[PDB]
């Protein structure tokens, strides 16, 4: 049983006060029958991560399978805590997951039998803030005619995957036609800085340093920094990032029309090494 | 390049003026980067299956990938149409799908090469209704304090696997202690018959044959027929039913806690080979 520890924000040489953590286990009969994910969310605490990790192979947690709308997975944690307390209303409390993004193969986990969780890994992600930000889901989600979508493609080495995530969207002005060399150097002003880290088991941050419009902004909440979790982006490649070591490797920018239709007449503008990847 | 036909009410013997479809194909460079399926919906039509899968082999269907708040697929379809004209709205004008729902490996799908669909197979479910009865989203997410969610654990046949779908809440009745042989009897009045589909991949039907509780069904919208899609519950079980054979071997009435804290206090109750099977 390991830890690793992400800092996202490691540019910024800011205190963390803030740990957010996420742990994998066994899912087992009280043989095993998949893995699973145990996201604890944000703590103030300032512990060490062999202190967490021991306090946190103490304890008792049971995996049970349910559903609403869609297959869910219920933890419910047993024992005394101390170093945990930060999270303590996590651990004792009961919380609940859809299962396409805490576990591949919760078809496998079984009603007759109890189930536990046996953790074999501790993934923390420092913090100097008690909340993270993500664009709002509606908004993401949002889409206009006559529109083009700014989206990154970041490339990832653990073979080599991808996966895109949506920053905003640009308006296609009426009969203009937009150069690559155009946009490529209107997006070179954001100054894009793309760190990891791993809530949800990966994210990635962006810390916006150049300039950026107004109306692009707003799209983004108006922050300067911004975080995408995989598991929200792809479930299914974000599970093999649990217990493996990535780093990005490219990051290109993808622009793209925004409603399908639109798809049949524009296609992909393909800008190819965009912002810059922080050593980390 | 094959097709088969579901009809989940068989054994009402109505006429299917109506034709749910959808197809899986290789998504391809124009070198297999992964599966995907393509969902066309429901058309007013009565033409032999072997002219829509003809017809469509005809189309030239493109695959782009994209994302909004997770990543997305658009379809795009090009041909002039005649047997799949009852489809035109969604072959004509492109059409979008969360990628966890539609392809496994988006991740592999290329951005800097073009992307078509190659169809392999293609599924049908005939109704006598151009619409199909889903509980609402919001509806089966509702969790209440001190209540008893009733489930129903479909087992399947193809190794085999289970699924877990959710129907609504019972009262759990203040200090009152309800038994196992209880339920099953009150389950049993229902009389719940079961039959397989394709609506997303596949899914599960079911009749209400029996009585049921005014409370409990409103919480269903008062409908005698309800379909739950596979691709809603589990997508990742769901695509290993993509051109494959199912059957559903046994069913099981698993009645839980809703919230997620009760969980420490109750145990599932499993009551096992519920309702009925039909023969299909």
């Amino acid at each position: 049983p390991k830890y690793k520890i992400y800092t996202p924000g490691a540019n910024e040489r800011k205190f963390n006060n803030y740990m957010y953590m996420i742990c994998y286990g066994f899912v087992e009969d009280v043989k095993i029958r998949t893995i699973a994910a145990y996201p604890l969310g944000v703590g103030k605490s300032t512990s060490h991560p062999q202190d967490l990790l021991e306090e946190l192979c103490s304890l008792k947690v049971t995996v049970r399978r349910t559903a609403g709308a869609t297959e869910k997975i219920v933890f419910g944690s047993s024992g005394p805590l101390h170093h945990l307390l930060p999270w303590k209303k996590i651990l004792t409390g009961g919380s609940i997951f859809n299962a396409v993004k805490v576990c591949r193969n919760v078809d496998q986990i079984q009603l007759e039998k109890q189930q536990s969780l046996r953790i074999f890994f501790l993934s923390i992600t420092k913090l100097n803030d008690s909340g993270i930000y993500m664009i709002p889901r509606t908004m993401l989600e949002f889409r206009r005619n006559n529109a083009i979508a700014f989206n990154l493609l970041v490339y990832l080495k653990i073979k080599v995957a991808s996966f895109m995530l949506h920053l905003g969207n640009f308006v296609r002005r009426a009969g203009k036609y937009y150069s690559v060399e155009y946009c490529k150097r209107k997006i070179d002003r954001m100054k894009l800085q793309f760190s990891l880290g791993s809530i949800g088991g990966l994210s990635l941050h962006i810390k916006i340093n150049g300039v950026i419009s107004k109306r692009l902004f707003a799209q983004m909440g108006f922050q300067k920094n911004l975080c995408f979790s995989l598991m929200d982006i792809n479930p299914w490649l974000n599970r093999l990032t649990w217990n493996n070591s990535c780093e990005i490797s490219r990051v290109a920018a993808v622009l793209q029309p925004s409603v399908p239709r639109e798809f049949m007449i524009y296609d992909d503008v393909f800008i190819d090494n965009t912002g810059k990847i922080l050593k980390g």
